RNA sequence: GUCA
């Protein structure tokens, strides 16, 4: 399982 | 499982 | 399952 | 400009 | 100007 | 300028 | 299982 | 600007 | 298990 | 200017 | 990246 989180 | 989040 | 989200 | 780009 | 890339 | 990069 | 989380 | 690089 | 986090 | 690279 |  992978996940990417990105907040900008 | 992959997910991908971008906030932009 | 791939999941991509994307907000722009 | 905004443009997004999915690859699954 | 604002891009979104997702790999997945 | 935004811009989003994920690599999954 | 791999997570990646950016803020900025 | 603000970039995000997301490496998994 | 490989989790990443940046604050900035 | 907020630049967030992670590598995993 | 361990996802059909």
């Amino acid at each position: 399982v992978a996940q990417a989180q990105i907040n900008i």
